[PDB]
């Protein structure tokens, strides 16, 4: 029933890709926690942020609004759990850093280090669209640092195909 992911690539024991929307993979998969890429004030602005609160027709906007009154932003590398609405029973939303704005690509790791504390999670490549880290790097760091079951869509098919092309090298690398 929950967490029926198929049809993905197995990187690591612990590590898989699909070429896939990650709104469209929770619909179907109906994930117990689904990875939010979010910034610290919790305003979902576009990218994947903006695709899961459309399809939770901007449930997810409010619930965060109201975390932030309560509690204040998150940290950078820092993570809270909130619903999932209709799309997952919990969404795990997780800050990387905004390279963009100068912030320290090192966080990266800490961001990742969340995903320790779920058995399973459908996520996106953290840090790897708007806030302008390389998407290689965001998927090395996922890798080095993830010990759980974690299942990434990547919708692009070409980003895809030079995700897993670089990870390879990576492997015969060292
Ligand atoms: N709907 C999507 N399904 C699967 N993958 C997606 C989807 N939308 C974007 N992506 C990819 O997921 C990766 C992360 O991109 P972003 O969602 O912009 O995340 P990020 O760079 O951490 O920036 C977070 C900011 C925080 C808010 O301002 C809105 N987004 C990139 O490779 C995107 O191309
Ligand atoms: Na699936």
């Amino acid at each position: 029933e929950v967490n029926s992911f198929s049809g993905y690539l197995k990187l690591t024991d612990n590590v898989y890709i699909k070429n896939a929307d990650i709104v469209e993979e929770a619909k179907k998969v109906k994930p117990t926690v689904v990875v939010n890429a979010a910034n610290v004030y919790l305003k979902h602005g576009g990218g994947v942020a903006g695709a899961l609160n459309k399809a939770t027709n901007n449930a997810m906007q409010v619930e965060s609004d109201d975390y932030i009154a309560t509690n204040g932003p998150l940290k950078v590398g820092g993570s809270c759990v909130l619903s999932g609405h209709n799309l997952a029973k919990h969404c795990l939303h997780v800050v990387g850093p905004n390279v963009n704005k100068g912030e320290d690509i090192q966080l990266l790791k800490s961001a990742y280090e969340n995903f320790n504390q779920h058995e399973v999670l459908l996520a996106p490549l953290l840090s790897a669209g708007i806030f302008g880290a390389d998407p290689i790097h965001s998927l090395r760091v996922c890798v080095d640092t993830v010990r759980t079951n974690v299942y990434l869509a990547v919708f692009d098919k070409n980003l895809y195909d030079k995700l897993v092309s670089s990870f390879l090298e990576m492997k015969s690398e060292k």
